[PDB]
C-alpha cells in the first residue's frame, strides 16, 4: 500500500528526538493528515525500535473519538512513516498559553473526555498514556484527542522541552522506581486538572532534581481561586498511594465534574 509518493508535504508542525510531524495531503482524496516521520537511526540509537512495532500494533486497534487515530504506516530504508489523523486546532498546551488558564466548565469537560478515553484504553489493557497538555490535541469540533503515540514532539511556539513536560506528569511510583499499575493515569489526570485551572503544573521546580522531590513528597499547594470542589477532586487524584486514587468512573461522577462539565 502506502508510499511517500502518495502524499503532498507541507510545513513541519513540530519536531522531536525521533523525527518530525508534517502537514500532509493524500494526493488522490486531497485529505489533509499529519505525517509523522521517525528516523530509523534515532530509533536504533535509543533502542526503541521494538517498542514502536509493539505500539503501532496497539494504536492500530484503538478507535475512540478522543484518541488520535493511526490510519496506516510504511517505511523506507531510513524512515518509518506514521499516517495520523490531523487535529486542526493544535495542542491543549498552546490553548493554555493563549488563555493563561481554563475556567471550571472547560476544565471539567476536558477531564470528562480524557477519563472516557482512558477508561477505553484500560479496557484494552493499554495504560500510561503521557497526557501532558502538549500530547493532547483539539479536533475541528474542539474535542480532545490523546496523541502521545510515536513520542513527544514540540511545536515552534512551545517553551517546554520534551523531557521537562513528561517529567512534570510522572507519578511518585515511577519517580521512586516501584511497581506501577493503571493508577498512573489517575495521577496524570490530577496533574492535568491542576495545570488546566492554575496555568502551571503543580510540582514545577527550578531543577529536575527538585521536581523529583516535589512529586515524591506530593508537595503542591492551591492558589486562592481554586474552588473547594476542584481541590477535592485534585487532592483525591494526587494521592501518593495509588490504591487511594479514585476509579475513572468515580472521577466521571464526582460532584464537581457533574456540576461543571459539558
Ligand atoms: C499554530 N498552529 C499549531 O500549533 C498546530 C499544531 C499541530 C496541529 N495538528 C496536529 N495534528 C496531529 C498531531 C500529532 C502530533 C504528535 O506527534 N504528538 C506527539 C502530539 N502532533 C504535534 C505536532 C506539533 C504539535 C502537536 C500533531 N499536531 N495543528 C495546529
Amino acid at each position: 500500500q502506502w508510499a511517500l509518493e502518495d502524499f503532498e508535504i507541507g510545513r513541519p508542525l513540530g519536531k522531536g528526538k525521533f523525527g518530525n510531524v508534517y502537514l500532509a495531503r493524500e494526493k488522490q482524496s486531497k485529505f489533509i493528515l499529519a505525517l509523522k516521520v521517525l528516523f530509523k537511526a534515532q530509533l536504533e540509537k535509543a533502542g526503541v525500535e521494538h517498542q514502536l512495532r509493539r505500539e503501532v500494533e496497539i494504536q492500530s486497534h484503538l478507535r475512540h473519538p478522543n484518541i488520535l487515530r493511526l490510519y496506516g504506516y510504511f517505511h523506507d530504508a531510513t524512515r518509518v512513516y506514521l499516517i495520523l489523523e490531523y487535529a486542526p486546532l493544535g495542542t491543549v498546551y498552546r490553548e493554555l498559553q493563549k488563555l493563561s488558564k481554563f475556567d471550571e466548565q472547560r476544565t471539567a469537560t476536558y477531564i470528562t473526555e480524557l477519563a472516557n478515553a482512558l477508561s477505553y484504553c484500560h479496557s484494552k489493557r493499554v495504560i500510561h498514556r503521557d497526557i501532558k497538555p502538549e500530547n493532547l490535541l483539539l479536533g475541528s469540533a474542539g474535542e480532545l484527542k490523546i496523541a502521545d503515540f510515536g513520542w513527544s514532539v514540540h511545536a515552534p511556539s512551545s517553551r517546554r522541552t520534551t523531557l521537562a513536560g513528561t517529567l512534570d506528569y510522572l507519578p511518585p511510583e515511577m519517580i521512586e522506581g516501584r511497581m506501577h499499575d493503571e493508577k498512573v493515569d489517575l495521577w496524570s489526570l490530577g496533574v492535568l486538572c491542576y495545570e488546566f485551572l492554575v496555568g502551571k503544573p503543580p510540582f514545577e521546580a527550578n531543577t529536575y532534581q527538585e521536581t523529583y522531590k516535589r512529586i515524591s513528597r506530593v508537595e503542591f499547594t492551591f492558589p486562592d481561586f481554586v474552588t473547594e470542589g476542584a481541590r477535592d477532586l485534585i487532592s483525591r487524584l494526587l494521592k501518593h498511594n495509588p490504591s487511594q486514587r479514585p476509579m475513572l468512573r468515580e472521577v466521571l461522577e464526582h460532584p464537581w465534574i457533574t456540576a461543571n462539565s459539558s
